[PDB]
């Protein structure tokens, strides 16, 4: 399953936000690394919450899931701390922090070929999940992170990783997955057993929109239910004014499931792109 971390060697610091049910801090770690010297490691630290540790299967399964694969595009994880009766998951830190708060912080000056450069580096790692059959089901910028800002100097491209998506939507309160509109698709808003290869088509071309739109979640304005209303009427994200993507994001962005592009044909279409 898990390598055990113990108390001692990790030290919790700042905290830099929260997922779903969880708290996370920046933390160091003392450890033994390559031939035998002394390291003092960064690491992300998700407590999940105490009022929540109903869903500690489903803690530990996604972080279990990104734990049993190794890609380049996929985050590091560290192994579980052991402490109390406490949840914690030591995974890789990355500086530059999430795309979803670097895209609203760098909107002004993020043209459409770094927005391209993250695009295939994602669907790249979408792809490698595909050809394994390994259902994420929790694909936004805010699990997203940029190890590697693009280097204007060399001409560099930036580069990202793919974190665990947390606890499963097939688990989640009915509040929570209605408030994810429109990351979860509308197959698993009828019924979260719906939860498929599929859906990470759908979650992606909202991911997609949110890099082409510098930050902005869609369909802020609309609360749960008129959440709830917009798949019904079987309605699609505007588009975006950066629109040379918005082809791509309503293809994927598919309400029948079985017509999503598999991320194959959805990487030579990114391609094809100048
Ligand atoms: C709660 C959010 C924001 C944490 C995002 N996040 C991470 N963030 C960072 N670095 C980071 C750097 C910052 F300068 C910063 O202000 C910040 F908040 C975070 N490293 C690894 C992760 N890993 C692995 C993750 O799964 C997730 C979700």
């Amino acid at each position: 399953v898990f390598h055990k971390i113990r108390n001692e060697d990790l030290i919790f610091n700042e905290s830099l936000g929260q997922g779903t049910f969880t708290k996370i801090f920046k933390g160091v770690r003392r450890e033994v690394g390559d031939y035998g010297q002394l390291h003092e490691t960064e690491v992300l630290l998700k407590v999940l919450d105490k009022a929540h540790r109903n869903y500690s299967e489903s803690f530990f399964e996604a972080a279990s899931m990104m734990s049993k694969l190794s890609h380049k595009h996929l985050v590091l994880n560290y192994g579980v701390c052991v402490c109390g009766d406490e949840n914690i998951l030591v995974q890789e830190f990355v500086k530059f922090g999430s795309l979803d708060t670097y895209l609203k912080k760098n909107k002004n000056c993020i043209n459409i070929l770094w927005k391209l450069e993250v695009a295939k580096q994602l669907a790249a790692a979408m792809h490698f999940l595909e050809e394994n059959t390994l259902i994420h089901g929790n694909v936004c910028a805010k699990n997203i992170l940029l190890i590697r800002e693009e280097d204007r100097k060399t001409g560099n491209p930036p580069f990202i990783k793919l974190s665990d998506p947390g606890i499963s939507i097939t688990v989640l309160p009915k509040d929570i997955l209605q408030e994810r509109i429109p990351w979860v698709p509308p197959e698993c808003i009828e019924n979260p057993k719906n939860l498929n290869l599929a859906t990470d088509k759908w979650s992606f071309g909202t991911t997609l929109w949110e890099i082409c739109s510098g930050g902005d979640k869609p369909l802020s304005a609309l609360d749960s239910q008129r959440k709830l209303q917009f798949y019904e009427d079987r309605h699609q994200l505007p588009a975006p004014k950066a629109a040379e993507l918005a082809n791509l994001i309503n293809n994927c962005m598919d309400y029948e499931p079985d017509h999503r592009p598999s991320f194959r044909a959805i990487i030579r279409d990114l391609n094809s792109l100048f």
